[PDB]
């Protein structure tokens, strides 16, 4: 298992735009295209994204490689981010998959955010920063991916996700 293999199982495969749990138009493998609620700023937004007119529909190769750039842009933006890197290098290979996973969902400003969770995990008290985690909107609104972040952080296997 791997975040790739994580990711996959978290936000699916879709070849057909689509709403994402927000309501917002998303194609691929979780990849946002825009919070508008134009369906033309959405196709727009994605010949843009493959280089190509695609009428709103994409190849499995396309979905691929929005996911690469993806992964690869939320760990760039995990190593660029002064409160999110430090923690990041103090854990373990793991844990490290779980914070990628919420980077890419709600993006690297939202998850800074999580201001006593980032001090709970560098302070390795696992079950504590679990309990914080869920005490949030993410939570409450997309409970069962949570609670398999949640556990791949309080526990450090992917149990979750077997
Ligand atoms: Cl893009
Ligand atoms: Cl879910």
């Amino acid at each position: 298992m791997n975040i790739f293999e994580m990711l996959r199982i978290d936000e699916g495969l879709r070849l057909k735009i689509y709403k994402d749990t927000e309501g917002y138009y998303t194609i691929g493998i979780g990849h946002l295209l825009t919070k508008s609620p134009s369906l033309n700023a959405a196709k727009s937004e994605l010949d843009k994204a493959i280089g190509r007119n695609t009428n709103g529909v994409i190849t499995k190769d396309e979905a691929e490689k929005l996911f690469n750039q993806d992964v690869d842009a939320a760990v760039r933006g995990i190593l660029r981010n002064a409160k999110l890197k430090p923690v990041y290098d103090s854990l373990d290979a793991v844990r490290r998959a779980a914070l990628i996973n919420m980077v890419f969902q709600m993006g690297e400003t939202g998850v800074a955010g999580f201001t006593n969770f980032l001090r709970m995990l560098q302070q390795k008290r696992w079950d504590e920063a679990a309990v914080n985690l869920a005490k949030s909107r993410w939570y409450n609104q997309t409970p069962n991916r949570a609670k398999r972040v949640i556990t791949t952080f309080r526990t450090g296997t992917w149990d979750a996700y077997k």
